């Protein structure tokens, strides 16, 4: 529960997402690995740092809108997904 | 060029306000120079990582800029400490 662990990465978005700054950034620390993991699938390993990065720098900007319709981590993930489609060229 | 850290400055300022676009952009705008800086306080090979880390750290602290400086010093203030760190 692990599950436990989608919960406060949730709730680091959603701390975020009103304006705290230090929540951001712990967001992105935990989720950071993540991230690179499913970018690093979807094209190559070489690829995945600089994916990774414009994942995040989309998840900054519009992470205000992020409610928690879903979990962070999904959402996150679906950043990522249109990072990659974009990349593939 | 002034101009141009006015409107990294007026970036920072409207991040600090709950802005994620505002911040982005402000990331954008400043990573190239936080690279330079910070490449060589150490070195090109612990840049990047060195970089990551001060973007992290400004991002934790953005709320609470108000422009008692430039967005550009107070950045650059950001990656010294993060270099002095790096080298303890």
């Amino acid at each position: 529960a692990t599950a436990s662990d989608d919960e406060a990465v949730t709730a680091l978005a959603l701390s975020a997402a009103k304006g705290n700054g230090r929540a951001l950034e712990a967001f992105i620390k935990a989720t950071q690995q993540d991230v690179w993991r499913f970018v690093a699938y979807l094209s190559d390993v070489g690829s995945a740092d600089d994916l990774t990065q414009e994942t995040f720098l989309r998840a900054i900007g519009a992470i205000p809108r992020f409610s928690a319709r879903s979990s962070a981590r999904t959402w996150l993930l679906a950043i990522a997904r249109h990072v990659v489609a974009d990349h593939i060229r």
